[PDB]
């Protein structure tokens, strides 16, 4: 079993305890740590944060205590316009330059692979996403001729039936990728104004519409589409999605005025770190949808959909019963990395839960 953990570059500038550096990562927790978001300039892979080469180096020292630890660098991400990604992939010349630029960079900073986070290829991209993956992978094969270990190549994909059908050739790209990380936590879209869990596990018997909105469907659709189970990794959120209620209606369906107020450390609207949710829970009412088997909480006019140790193991068990290659935890830095906010003196409680379940056969 693989446990693929993302570390976000910008969580270093979080005030107080919110601040997190590669430093705080238990090197025996995950099997793969992905440094999140490199950039691209002059069609070449490149850094993003000033001190990136330091943090790179820091993260890669962990491989000193755990010699089996593998690290990868992700390209793209959320503040990386996909158009920009598009433009580099469609011109075979700008595409070949970017590819050639990748191995030496990874080799210099000590990475073991590349993660591609093109955040959503459009209808016009499918052809090129396939080209990029096919060739990039071909370059990694030729470079291992130098006598060194072959670099890994992974991809972060959307779990929305439409986004998939629209921009991905799943049968084609599964043969070239070492593993595919499914983003099974973007289900209640940014769009609507109605309360709902962003990462429901199941179909929720109390919902006949957009049933293509849960991890369960997303997975069977990907297996159906032709991706093999031993390359599939299911994404597990270590955060919550918040909303400011527009009325005292709390239950399923309730209306919404907009996103919830910022987390005190997180400082971003509509999102909350698990450690922020732990402090939020005090004096909050907790409910759990049994249909989707996921929790949520209200307090004042704040409704929060999130995942706890239980919902998280649950997903991990499922993942095993279907025999996927592993789990992916978005935000090692959004978990209780200090272990000082959520009662128990455990560090990274959420990612531990997953790992605990992934280790019992």
């Amino acid at each position: 079993y693989k446990l693929i953990c993302y570390y976000t570059s910008w969580s270093q500038y979080r005030e107080g305890d919110g601040s997190c550096f590669p430093d705080a990562i238990d090197p025996f927790l995950c099997t793969h740590v992905i440094y999140s978001f490199a950039n691209i300039s002059n069609n070449e892979i490149d850094t993003w944060e000033w001190n990136d080469v330091t943090l790179y180096d820091t993260l890669n020292t962990l491989k000193n205590r755990n010699p089996k630890l593998k690290t990868l660098l992700s390209v793209g991400g959320w503040n990386f316009g996909p158009e920009r990604f598009s433009k580099i992939a469609s011109k075979t010349q700008s595409r070949r330059t970017f590819i050639k630029s990748v191995p030496p960079f990874l080799r210099t900073h000590g990475f073991d692979g590349l993660d591609l986070a093109w955040l959503y290829p459009g209808r016009r991209d499918k052809r090129h996403l396939t080209a990029l993956v096919k060739e990039m992978k071909a370059e990694f094969a030729r470079e291992a001729q130098a006598g060194t270990e072959r670099l890994l190549l992974s991809a972060a994909v959307s779990a929305g039936k439409i986004a998939i059908d629209r921009g991905y050739d799943i049968a084609q790209i599964s043969r070239h990728l070492d593993f595919i990380s499914l983003l099974t936590y973007d289900f209640h879209g940014a769009w609507r104004q109605t309360v709902g869990h962003h990462s429901p596990l199941f179909r929720g018997n109390s919902d006949a519409s957009s049933r293509f909105s849960n991890a369960d469907y997303a997975v069977s659709y990907m297996l159906r589409l032709g991706a093999p189970a031993n390359k599939l990794v299911m994404g597990i959120p270590t955060f919550g999605r918040s909303f400011t209620l527009a009325s005292s209606k709390t239950d399923v369906g309730a209306p919404i005025s907009g996103p919830g107020i910022p987390g005190r450390f997180t400082k971003e609207k509509g999102i909350l770190a698990y450690y922020e949710i732990c402090d939020f829970l005090h004096g909050a009412t907790t409910h759990r949808f049994r249909d989707q088997q996921v929790p949520y909480a209200t307090k004042g006019n704040q409704w929060v959909a999130y995942d706890d140790q239980e919902s998280v193991k649950n997903k991990a068990r499922y993942l095993k019963n279907r025999q996927l290659a592993g789990a992916m935890v978005w935000a090692l830095d959004l978990d209780d990395f200090r272990g000082t906010f959520c009662g128990q003196n455990l560090t990274f409680p959420l990612t531990s839960a997953v790992k605990d379940v992934l280790a019992r056969v």
